[PDB]
């Protein structure tokens, strides 16, 4: 009575169960980065008040979580649960470029308001801030992370079912690639950004009233941000540097850690709009006024 019970978990009863909450879960993400997202855009396009430098750079940060919510994410819910490529050898290369670009864009686009801050708060008449110049950074922010991510493209290929991974001629490329990929993309921008905003937060609490409104919003985001790519970042050190996870003795808790990881980069794209909506008064009016309408 008992050990059938287990062997029905096992077999039949866990398996599902899984399954469901990783389609829901994606599903639910896809849906509320999209819906999200889309109406940052529209809540600046609309709103001429809004149209401030950090909010032209998060408008660009929905651009950048649209391309991976819309074009990545669908890939890799497919992916998670087949552990297969399904998609043919020219895709093999775009998806995981686009996703590469999307997170250089991210980071990017987010570093780029920490500096802004930074000079408009802690070093007030050194660079001149305006929406115009904006536009500038933010196009140059595409054209950096549209070529730093090209090496990316030239290592995916799609290998015989198919799978889709790096190709790599030597042990030492991909450790030294890893490794400037952790640092550039994670580590260097966000522990320079985290001390940019300890010094914004020493001057605000050491225009006040408004800039220290939308400074805890930022701060919020760049935590979230740290936070969602966290796992993913050291998951694949450990795997391209350190060389771990090739035993298949749990094959499937590796596939479970890196699915949860995988996940937490589109959850990302979700959650922005969603701060927004409560540490924002001024974005929270044009998602009441959307929802409403
Ligand atoms: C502030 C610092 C950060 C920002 C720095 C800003 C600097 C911006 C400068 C220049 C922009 C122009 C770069 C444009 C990219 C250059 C284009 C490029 O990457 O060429 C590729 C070379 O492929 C390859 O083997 C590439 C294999 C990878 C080799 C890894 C060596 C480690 C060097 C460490 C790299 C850093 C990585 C960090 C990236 C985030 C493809 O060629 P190709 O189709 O002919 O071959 C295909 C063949 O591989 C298939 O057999
Ligand atoms: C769209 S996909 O599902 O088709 C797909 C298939 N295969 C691979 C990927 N890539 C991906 O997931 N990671 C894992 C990963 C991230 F996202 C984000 C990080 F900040 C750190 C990471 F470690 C990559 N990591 C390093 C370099 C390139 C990639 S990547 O090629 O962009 C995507
Ligand atoms: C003779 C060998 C043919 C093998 C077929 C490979 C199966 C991959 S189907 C894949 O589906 C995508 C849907 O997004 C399309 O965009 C691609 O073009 C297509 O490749
Ligand atoms: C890799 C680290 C990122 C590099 C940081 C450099 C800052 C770019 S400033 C931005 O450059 C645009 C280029 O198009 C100009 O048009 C804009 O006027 C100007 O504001
Ligand atoms: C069917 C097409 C097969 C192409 C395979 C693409 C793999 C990229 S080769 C890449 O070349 C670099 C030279 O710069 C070396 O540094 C790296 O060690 C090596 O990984
Ligand atoms: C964050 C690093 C702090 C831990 C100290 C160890 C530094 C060695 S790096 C790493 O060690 C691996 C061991 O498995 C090797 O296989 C890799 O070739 C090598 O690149």
């Amino acid at each position: 009575e008992d050990e059938f019970l287990r062997y029905l978990w096992r077999d039949y009863l866990y398996p599902k169960q899984y399954a469901w909450v990783l389609i829901a879960a994606y599903v639910a993400v896809f849906v509320v980065a999209l819906v999200g997202n889309t109406l940052v855009c529209l809540a600046v396009w609309r709103n001429h008040h809004m149209r401030t430098v950090t909010n032209y750079f998060l408008v660009n940060l929905s651009l950048a979580d649209v391309l991976a919510t819309a074009i990545c994410l669908p890939a890799s819910l497919l992916v998670d649960i087949t552990e297969s490529w399904l998609f043919g050898h020219a895709l093999c290369k775009v998806i995981p470029y686009l996703q590469a670009v999307s997170v250089s864009v991210a980071v990017l686009t987010l570093s780029f308001i920490a500096l802004d801050r930074w000079y408009a708060i802690c070093h007030p008449l050194l660079f001149k801030s305006t929406a115009r110049r904006a536009l500038g950074s933010i196009l140059g922010i595409w054209a950096v992370s549209l070529a730093i991510m090209v090496p990316q493209a030239a290592v995916m290929e799609c290998s015989s079912f198919s799978v889709c991974d790096e190709r790599w001629a030597d042990d030492l490329a991909p450790k030294i690639y890893h490794s400037c990929f952790f640092i550039v993309t994670y580590l260097a921008p966000l522990g320079l950004m985290a001390m940019a905003y300890f010094q914004i937060f020493r001057k605000l609490w050491g225009q006040m009233r408004a800039r220290r409104k939308t400074a805890k919003m930022l701060m919020v985001v760049v935590l979230v941000f740290a936070l969602c790519y966290l796992p993913i970042s050291v998951l694949n050190v450990l795997k391209r540097v350190f060389g771990m996870f090739r035993q298949a003795s749990d094959r499937e808790a590796v596939y479970a850690a890196f699915t949860f990881s995988h996940w937490l980069v589109y959850a990302n794209s979700a959650a922005n709009p969603i701060i927004y909506n409560f540490l924002s008064g001024k974005f929270r009016e044009q998602f009441k006024a959307a929802f409403s309408w």
